[PDB]
């Protein structure tokens, strides 16, 4: 419809652009991804692993990615400035494992041969914001240890490690567990803390799964034992609480069908999270989201990038 | 819209004024609180903690309070007869700790200097129902132990302590937790019981969060080692069940939007609680509330206090 008219009739305001990260707000970059182009990226459900991906669909500044060789039911949407995709050849050049297309073996796969065989184009390098050409985030090296909140069970703070570093971000892994609970973040993430934070703050520390003598867990001896060093305390940066207020309006991807982006409202707030409500729909669809999540955007984002906006119901 | 005409078309009745605590029913007191006045009060999210607060808005007999130095997102609403607010200087005079405005440390804070610097007025003493002038709740002293229901997880009766006493009320604290589960009450609360009650009643007692050997928890040993005594059994003076009956109508603060007060009905009853239904709204917004809660009121309270009432629908 139009935002201008909607804000008059609702007597409301939009969340100002300044409240968002530059990456959530930027509309002036062209989407250079094209149908059929090949690339590499993380599997969202297994964020430690990399796969060969094909551009299946483009919609404004977003794209839908397909896992080569696998079912179309695993297809997923990202923004064109996603740091979780990389150009062909990136795995080899940066020390990452490639999970190759269904039916191949890790070391049977060659990009050269694959491209000859498919007659496909690799998405050009200059499309990617993340190619490991930038010096890492300060003080977070692979193997280093920290304390991390299980985002799936937020009443737990757990023994964790850095297991991956790519440009300004790093992968938080929970020791002796699956990669299923892992997540990417930066040094200002409010979900991570230095070694010794639990004991100093009062809350208990969940030790690694199947660890000998769980209640008797000592950090300094775990470190010596695993030949690891703790991430240094000066590395953990303060991210201030966001400044979103209740009733501010914005645009948000619908989690029930991620092809769609809707008119939305801030229903509630925490220090680092906002509760999204889709205007005109039931509150039952309301969901909590991190303020720096890639799938929320300032009013106007859709119109300026060429993606349809679902009006309110 | 009137109450008389509504009761006619629904052939309904209002809960009589006599069912309510005097404090919930009183309409003839003026609200002397003014915009910008400063005061002290508990943080409702951390009820053991006291902060400098400013009057941000007034509406009838209710006011919205702002945490000096902090964001407006934390503002909250109380009644002008709230016992959870106190005049400037109260914390020093009564042995309470002040969490000072965002940039301060506790001991640098002085009211005289703050008033001089802000040019603000302290809310006058005469507005406050609770200034620690009244006689304390007989029997309940600071440091005494008892058994308390976890209102957030009501199947659990837990090891607890008295951590604060203010006039006829006291603060119940769950041993080894922070204060997020704590609550203020009086000797007639149905949520508290003497040391030994769980044992005599055949119910499971939850020991402190990380008591070394929980299965073998023993009150006589715990009391000895913490140098504490039990609140005397005689001090626990249960209130009788309330007499609100299903379908009775009243006014209640909207929990999702505390600025608003709505027409409401008793959907359901327990001995000490009532289930509130907002007339004309989904039953999914229905909620259980203590019968003595400050945010339910007899029909006519909004009109007599100068607060808008949201009619049904």
């Amino acid at each position: 419809w139009s935002w201008e008219s909607y804000l008059e009739e609702q007597k409301a305001i939009t969340a100002p652009v300044s409240l968002f990260q530059d990456s959530q707000a930027v509309t002036h970059n062209k989407n250079g991804f094209k149908l059929g182009m090949k690339l590499e990226g993380i599997d969202p459900q297994h964020p430690s692993m990399y796969f060969i991906l094909t551009v299946a669909e483009v919609c404004g500044y977003r794209l839908r990615l397909h896992f080569d060789g696998y079912s179309e039911c695993h297809d997923f949407w990202v923004n064109a400035n996603s740091p979780d995709i990389h150009p062909a050849g990136w795995f080899e050049k940066t020390g990452h494992k490639l999970q190759p297309p269904k039916g191949y073996k890790e070391e049977e796969f060659s990009w050269s041969q694959y491209l000859r065989s498919t007659r496909a184009q690799a998405a050009p390098k200059h499309l990617f914001v993340s190619q490991s050409h930038s010096p890492p985030p300060l003080g977070f090296q692979v193997g280093m240890k920290l304390e991390a909140v299980d985002r799936m069970n937020p009443s737990l703070v757990c023994v964790a490690s850095v297991t991956d570093v790519v440009d300004s971000r790093f992968l938080v892994h929970f020791d002796n567990w699956d990669d299923t609970y892992d997540y990417w973040c930066d040094p200002s993430s409010p979900y991570i803390h230095p070694v010794g934070w639990c004991q100093k703050q009062g809350k208990p520390l969940t030790p690694p799964q199947d660890y000998p003598d769980p209640d008797n867990f000592c950090w300094e001896k775990y470190l010596e034992e695993t030949g690891a060093s703790a991430v240094p305390t000066w590395a953990f940066k303060v991210r201030p609480p966001h400044s979103f207020l209740v009733n501010m309006k914005l645009e948000a991807v619908d989690r029930r069908n991620p092809a769609l982006i809707r008119v939305a409202s801030v229903e509630d707030v925490e220090d680092h999270r906002i509760k999204i409500h889709f205007d005109g729909w039931s509150h039952g669809y309301d969901f909590w989201i991190d303020a720096d999540h890639p799938d929320i955007h300032p009013a106007g984002w859709c119109s300026k990038t060429g993606h349809p906006l679902q009006p309110p119901l």
